[PDB]
């Protein structure tokens, strides 16, 4: 179970740019404390660890961490079982695993001054914003309120610790240099398949968008919906008739229509309630996202996509997460990716 | 050469506090944007990877980034060879890497709110430090000044931009709370060894009095020297008759003689002048460094130790970085670290 044969295994960093303070550099000088004059740094640059088997089978996979997290979460879960990195270089896919540009090995851009501050220039904002635990219970839907499971819960209980030591803030990176940072990886290892996470769900369809080199998308429970620019269908407020969801993305067409071009499948687990629960604002926030989702790939498909949306309790799994891919039956979450990838082709040569 | 069998891998969150902010959290109030009111925030965990192989032999082996790194630098070298991680793993040892609090996939302490800052509180400084390409260029003697590589030069020229952009910040968490998560994964994983580098140098150093499994330390280019209170020896200012290298660390004697009951090696790579040199500061600082640890091994001997300094260029490697696990030929310094597990015992079951 947890053997893995690796014909090779690294990371490198790949993307970002660089950013100059004033002056120069005197090497004569007292180096530290260290100072921005003469300086050169480089900024948002992401990390990328692969993992290749001996005689892979079809493409590599891309994994995709959800916001404020890392690649940990696809080598192991918060129990110590073996994460879809693992379970899929078994597959016999060669597996890519990000950390994104603001996220744990990929860089958090500040300098010498305030943070994110480089001298007069705003590279991030020195105010940050961070999940609660608390927060972060009831977004991943491990019970309607803080310290409470539902019933069916498949989250590896007593791990609670370990789950919410994984996740973090995110500087105010603009998502188009993320995007830019994905798009030159995929330049880089040619035909992929991306597998995506909550917020990098609209990231990744970004990408695609942009790199034809993506042959397929599958995106555990993401967080924000995208159409084509003024093409935006009604979407009502929350239960408590005052919050919205995330703004839906809107691009251009052209690009939208990319999207018809390969198979897509957005995968939600359970305890999305099907009515308003305005006791509940993030289960309510669910029940909308997923709506708005659901629109989505259809105007996918109404442009000849091959779009769709697979609600794990259909499929005869019972009380998953918003990690599906980490709950303790993340084996089985695993098996139904690969009969995606096999259904497409995506696991043949 | 790349090929890599694996008993197990994963990884794992390891030490860490939790602060608190005001209030209740209510399910029913909009979670996002996020706010500090009844929030945990777990702060200073620490991020562990494992790689066990078939058959392990010996201890297993802790490898420890330097100031402003990750994990990655043990992965692979900035031009895409194995790093001692793959190298160590095919010698038969289970490998652990870690992303210290603050750096990494390890925690950064933020908030809602300014950098660091949770409400009044300040956890860590919204000021930051960060050294630029042109310091660290110099810093890792590459050259004597940006864009000079030193005539014998062992760095993997070309891959600059790989390289540098492994490196960032490090919240100014305190020093006591790093050596404690690795106290900790010490006591998790059993007897083991340390190979640090650089800022991990006084760190280990200092786990190693607090944690008897530590049975060996082997420290690359270490940057803060360790003495016993109120023994430091006269150390001379640089060249520039104004500057001192880094204050060395004062521990109490009781715990100082810990290190004597242990094999501990400092490796120091090439060009390092012998001589002051008033021109290049960083050269200069470590020509004074090196002269500090030399005494600081000194006194470890003289409680009755085994502490040993051995210059790569004595041993016929020559044109070594200060990070010589990466550097070209990371393979003969990593039969130089064989060497030393096998002479001490620590590649026996
Ligand atoms: C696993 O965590 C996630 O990636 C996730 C999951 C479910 C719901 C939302 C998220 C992302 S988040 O909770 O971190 N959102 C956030 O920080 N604020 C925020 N507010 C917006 O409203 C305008 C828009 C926006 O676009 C990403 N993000
Ligand atoms: C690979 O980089 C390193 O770890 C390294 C290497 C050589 C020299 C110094 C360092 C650490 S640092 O350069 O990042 N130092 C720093 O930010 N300032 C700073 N100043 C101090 O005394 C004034 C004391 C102090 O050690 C805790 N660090």
């Amino acid at each position: 179970k947890r053997k893995v044969v690796l014909a090779e295994q690294g990371s490198f960093y790949i993307g970002g740019r660089t950013v100059t303070g004033p002056g120069k550099f005197d090497p004569s000088k007292p180096v530290i404390p260290y100072s921005n004059e003469g300086a050169t740094f480089y900024i948002n640059q992401m990390y990328v660890n692969f993992q290749a088997p001996v005689r892979p089978r079809g493409l590599p996979l891309v994994f995709w961490h959800g916001g404020g997290l890392t690649g940990h979460i696809w080598e192991s879960t918060p129990d110590g079982r073996p994460g879809f990195q693992t379970l899929f270089v078994q597959d016999r896919h060669t597996v890519y695993t990000i950390d994104q540009p603001g996220r744990g090995r990929g860089n958090i851009p500040t300098f010498n001054g305030p943070f994110g501050q480089l001298e007069e220039e705003s590279i991030v904002n020195t105010v940050t914003g961070n999940s609660s635990k608390e927060g972060a219970w009831v977004r991943d839907r491990l019970g309607p309120a803080p310290g409470q499971f539902f019933e069916n819960s498949q989250f590896p209980r007593g791990y609670e610790d370990n789950y919410f030591k994984e996740m973090g803030f995110s500087p105010s990176i603009s998502s188009d240099e993320i995007v830019d940072a994905v798009v030159k990886l995929v330049t880089h290892i040619g035909p992929c398949v991306l597998v995506t996470h909550a917020a990098s769900g609209v990231l990744g369809m970004r990408v695609a968008t942009h790199a034809k080199n993506v042959r397929g998308i599958v995106a555990y429970e993401p967080a924000t919906s995208i159409f084509p620019k003024g093409k935006v269908p009604e979407i009502p407020p929350l239960a408590d008739k005052k919050s919205q969801i995330f703004p839906p993305f809107e691009i251009q067409e052209s690009y939208f229509k990319k999207l018809a071009k390969i198979p897509i499948q957005f995968v939600f687990g359970d305890n999305i309630p099907k009515n308003p629960k305005s006791a509940y604002w993030f289960l309510d926030w669910w029940r909308v996202t997923r709506y708005a989702h659901s629109l989505s790939l259809e105007a996918i498909n109404k442009l000849g996509g091959q779009a769709s949306l697979l609600d794990l309790p259909t499929a005869g799994l019972r009380g998953n997460t918003a990690f599906p891919f980490t709950d303790r039956n993340n084996v089985q979450v695993a098996s139904l990716l690969s009969d995606f990838l096999g259904k497409h082709g995506l696991d043949q040569n």
